[PDB]
RNA sequence: GAAACUUAAAACCGUGUUGCACUGCAACCCGGAAUUCUUGCACGUCG
């Protein structure tokens, strides 16, 4: 509500442009069969990371999960 | 003139729906704004 009049025009606010003009959507993954056509087994990888110490270096572990870099999503939005 | 009840007996009673027809109805978005984000070397030590 303190943004520009061009950002508060297509995104909403609660002062004078009460509704969007832009409708975003949720997006599922689409190319699942194209990923198992190649050599991909799981849709999400598991990545191990480290945090080293800058003196007498000892490290503690954490595990991160993320979507693989071959994925494709069906982007869409409406304008009124 | 003094002396002998226009008295006795007789229900203002019997029968009869405050009843018949009638929508608490028509019109109205629990709606508008908001990133599950910020920092982090799978690494150190070798008779």
């Amino acid at each position: 509500n303190e943004d520009h009049a061009h950002i508060r025009r297509l995104f909403g606010d609660t002062e004078e442009y009460m509704t969007g003009r832009l409708v975003f959507r949720d997006t599922k993954l689409t190319n699942k069969d194209d990923l198992e056509a190649r050599g991909a087994k799981t849709l999400t990888e598991v990545k191990f990371e480290n945090a080293i110490n800058r003196v007498t270096a000892k490290a503690n572990l954490r595990q991160m999960e993320r979507v693989i870099p071959g994925s494709e999503f069906a982007f869409s939005l409406v304008y009124e």
